[PDB]
């Protein structure tokens, strides 16, 4: 006997999904539905040709591959680090994506949401235990959807104005799997009318650029970018830059023994592993918050800068749900800053900080560091370790993330969307890293999906009714374009992020409160002056 | 003589001296007023360093205020008081090298400590005749021998054609430094301490204060120094050799001189002194505000290095210094030249009224550096709203112009020896005239530590009377001990001094001292620290 539940044809043909159990009850899973070709031998730095039809019934009870990447060795066997590393087999074959509904599949068409993974555009999959949603399917009632897209030189190694290696293919990797929801989704009672973007890091960068790409945006009606943009210093790179590190690569990997395509054939002759050895040899800089390969401005998937995008865009008929982790950048340091671990208090001399900020803000001239410096050292305790370390977080976190999404909201909101702005300001209980990182960069992941409703978690009361309130934000944002509960009568209410008012909310244990101005002072500093100072150059 | 006070009658260098017995509050004091300490700088004179005053015969009288030194006299406010009390109260002329002196009645029987006023007014006006300068008060209530003189303000105090014999510059701070010499040798005949000398000055006062701290002459003419709102170093205190050499030149040709040295200055000479004034203002680089035509040259002499070099790499171990600033250095200067400005309306002003402001408050900032101004004294939250427009274009001109400089010279004197005390001065007095809005305006609290409270008629609340009373307290056991710290006293808060690692200051209000860290830290390090560095590379 089968369970009829578990039973689903799609556009390919037939697939099993299996049951799984959640807390407060059972959801129909199918996980490593194939959504493309392949993307190896020949197809490798390829775009994405949709999946050939299936005979039979397809397994999709488990995840499948991960894409091919670089695995962080950092701390080996701690948590912190592991949580975020492969938990299936690396292949080039990883063109899959999940589905999770509520068991029995809903009635009625259900607003759709879709997660995009973060890991600069170098790592990630959609099988990571936080990105897990079976919560949200059992409690909100939602189809949530994640798919792998190719990352590092398989997704986003670009020879400009090629036909072999067009670059950005991680990002069609993901606009073919949007397809799919729209082809597919109905099948699994999922409402094709009310799809909502979700990502996080590279994931919210991803996102973005889904928004600034005319095939995309009638893919998809609603969109969450969590600590991630399309703008900003690291989530894109020139066609020049994009040719420069593939080049270099290819000279560092023997690669040709002249034209664009005898360089792509005999990268595409190369194990996978040569490519990843190689992968953080190709910038320009001692950096950190710097990925190899990421999007590139092509004039293609991106018609031209996202900057360029955000500023001239019509946004009349937009959602969006945007915001930021107390401590973005704190993590970024024991990458890559002298004077920083896991393991110590990191208690920095000035000399450190000043050191820091080159590494931190790779791009900036001396006279710019010098401004990031001055701007950023307490001239009360200008010598102070304690405040020394947590500025060169604030650095990392503010030049990478926060004016960013500052830059972002404000464009958006003046251009016709509705934006809502939040900060992440609690600290999971269980969180492994060191006290002085704060609230890190993707650790309000865990709680927008709800993993605090397992009780093996072991998580306190106060984080499991944290977390359904998350959930609910998030899900009344995807059925709504609002976060705000209709029913619910005494909030306070979460107010749309305005150019004028600059309102956003903190997100907390503490009932929601409203707060004005997005670091609007230090922002300003980012967004308006420091480009003059580099235009000045 | 024989029917006169005999408390009146004092003999100097120069000769014989007839005081006035004037009334104070408390009781009599003893007024010598328009003591000559220079030959008249008249004629062949004008331009040139101060010759001593050559010996009198028979008892000069010294009951009158003398002459103001020739100066641009303010039309800005016609009859207004908040403009008017700044003004010329003598006949102006360029027979002015004139100082006074104020001692208790009867004069003291043991060397009393000295404090010499110096008068701000830009270098280009003031006098020691002012209302707001009596010394009466400190004299009577604090004991204190008090002196203050006229020194050259303006084309005739600083016009210089550097190198030149006629015309060396800096004249003004010579007149200065004679009246310190005077002191030395003649305040001993009035009972006053020449080994216990206190300087004190206010605006260009308090700069010159901190030139003569600079000026290895005149640092064994006084013991410690009092900076109110004013500095050395800074935007408008100084200029250069070749900046003063091209305004000079300029005022000569818009006079009819035409540029050899000699021949220019000979006929600078043959020039009415109201025709210099009339001129002084075209020779001015930009439209601007709190920029003075004839100021101090960086001569190589009276200065040797410019103020920031003097200041960065002095030796100030043994010397005592109280700075300080008032709550609103800025505000009087936009009703000078800053469109949107006035003393009669709210001031309530645009966004490009603040970016047009802002290049007339710095006006040696490049389009870029204007930039990083508005940027960093814009309310991200309100860019438009009107009253922090108004209220940031004042913190840009005061803190460009005094907090900074002044937070610079704390820090560098402190770093280097000195023991510094620095304050806020946070009380508008209930008789001021200007508006609300321009809050405690730049020299509005010289009246407190001269104690003019003190005089019923003037109209002044009781707790200004106390508050006053406190204020030459603070200053008076300065001049005494070098810490304005009374040792009678205890919590009674006390006043620290001011360090790098500290930063401590003090509130001066109706309310008990209260101890603050960081003068302006975040904004002087953007003047002091970054600035220089955007103008140094661009
Ligand atoms: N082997 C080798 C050789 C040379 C270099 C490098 C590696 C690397 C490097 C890249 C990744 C991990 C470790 C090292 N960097 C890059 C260093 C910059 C930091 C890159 C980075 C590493 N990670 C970790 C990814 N995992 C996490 C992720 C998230 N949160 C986290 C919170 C805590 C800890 C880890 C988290 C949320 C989003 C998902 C990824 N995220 N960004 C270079 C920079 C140069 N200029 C020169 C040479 C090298
Ligand atoms: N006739 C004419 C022609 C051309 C120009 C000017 C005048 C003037 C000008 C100077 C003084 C008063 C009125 C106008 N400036 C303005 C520059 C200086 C004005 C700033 C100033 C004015 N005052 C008044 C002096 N008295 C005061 C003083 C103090 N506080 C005060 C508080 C309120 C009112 C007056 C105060 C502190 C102590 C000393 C003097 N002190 N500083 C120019 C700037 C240009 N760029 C070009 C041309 C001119
Ligand atoms: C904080 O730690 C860093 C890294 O040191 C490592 O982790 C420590 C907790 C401990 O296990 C060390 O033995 C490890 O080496 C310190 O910086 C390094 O210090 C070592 C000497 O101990 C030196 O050889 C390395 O070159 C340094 N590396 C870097 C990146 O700076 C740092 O000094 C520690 N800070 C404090 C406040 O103690
Ligand atoms: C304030 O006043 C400025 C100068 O205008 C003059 O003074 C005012 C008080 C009137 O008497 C007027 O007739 C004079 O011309 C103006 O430039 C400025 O715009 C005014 N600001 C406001 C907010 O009213
Ligand atoms: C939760 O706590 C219990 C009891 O200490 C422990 O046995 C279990 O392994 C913990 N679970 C996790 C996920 O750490
Ligand atoms: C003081 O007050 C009286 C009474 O109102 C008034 O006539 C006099 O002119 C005032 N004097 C001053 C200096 O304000």
């Amino acid at each position: 006997r089968e369970d009829p539940q578990l039973l689903v044809r799609v556009r390919g043909g037939q697939l099993r999904g299996i049951r799984l159990k959640a807390p407060g009850g059972p959801v129909s899973a199918f996980l490593g539905i194939p959504f493309a070709e392949p993307p190896v031998g020949s197809r490798r730095f390829m775009p994405p040709e949709p999946k050939r039809p299936w005979s039979g019934v397809l397994d999709a009870t488990t995840f499948q591959n991960v894409c091919y990447q670089y695995v962080d060795t950092l701390y080996p066997g701690f948590e912190g680090t592991e949580m975020w590393n492969p938990n299936r087999e690396l292949s080039e074959d990883c063109l899959y994506l999940n589905v999770w509904t509520p068991y029995p599949r809903p009635a009625s068409p259900t607003p759709v949401l879709i997660w995009i993974y973060g890991g600069g555009f170098y790592s990630g999959a959609a099988s990571l235990d936080v990105y897990d949603g079976r919560f949200l399917a059992q409690v909100e009632g939602a189809v949530l959807v994640s798919m792998n897209y190719r990352v590092g030189t398989f997704g986003f190694l670009a020879l400009p104005g090629s036909r072999e290696a067009p670059g950005n293919v991680g990002l069609l990797d993901q606009r073919l799997a949007l397809q799919w929801v729209q082809e597919n989704i109905a099948a699994f009672g999922g409402d094709p009318m009310s799809v909502t973007l979700f990502g996080e890091s590279a994931g919210a960068a991803s996102v973005g650029m889904h928004i600034l790409s005319l095939p995309s945006r009638s893919l998809f009606h609603r969109a969450v970018l969590q600590s991630g943009t399309p703008n900003g210093p690291w989530a894109t790179v020139s066609a020049g830059e994009a040719r420069r590190r593939a080049t270099l690569l290819a000279r560092l990997v023997g690669c040709p023994p002249g034209n664009d395509t005898e360089l792509i054939a005999c990268l595409r002759t190369r194990p996978a592993q040569d490519l990843v050895d190689h992968e953080w040899h190709v910038l320009p800089q001692e950096s950190i918050f710097r990925f190899s390969f990421v999007p590139v401005v092509d004039g293609d998937f991106l018609s031209d800068t996202p900057e360029a995008l955000i500023n001239t865009g019509d946004f009349q008929d937009l959602q969006v749900l945007v915001g930021v982790v107390k401590d973005e950048g704190s993590y970024f340091l024991v990458y890559g800053v002298p004077g920083f671990s896991k393991d110590n208090e990191s208690l920095i001399s000035r000399a450190q900080f000043l050191a820091g900020v080159r590494i931190g803000v790779p791009q900036a001239s001396d006279l710019a560091a010098e401004a990031v410096v001055l701007h950023y050292t307490d001239w009360l305790h200008p010598e102070d370790p304690t405040h020394l370390r947590d500025a060169m977080s604030a650095v990392v976190g503010d030049h990478n993330v926060v004016c960013p999404v500052a830059q972002l909201a404000g464009r958006l909101a003046a251009q016709g969307a509705r934006v809502y702005a939040y900060i992440f300001e609690h600290r999971a209980s269980t969180l492994t890293w060191p006290l002085w990182m704060g609230v890190p960069h993707g650790y309000e992941i865990e709680f927008i999906f709800g993993l605090p409703l397992d009780p093996s978690l072991n998580y306190t009361t106060e984080e499991r009714i944290f977390a359904q309130r998350l959930m609910k934000y998030w899900t009344n944002f995807a059925r709504t374009g609002d976060p705000n509960d209709p029913r619910d009568s005494k909030s306070p209410q979460w107010p749309p992020y305005t150019t004028a008012a600059q309102q956003y909310v903190s997100l907390n244990l503490k009932p929601l409160e409203v707060r004005r101005g997005l670091r609007a002072q230090t922002c300003a500093f980012w967004n308006r002056f420091l480009p003059k100072l580099l235009s000045a150059t």
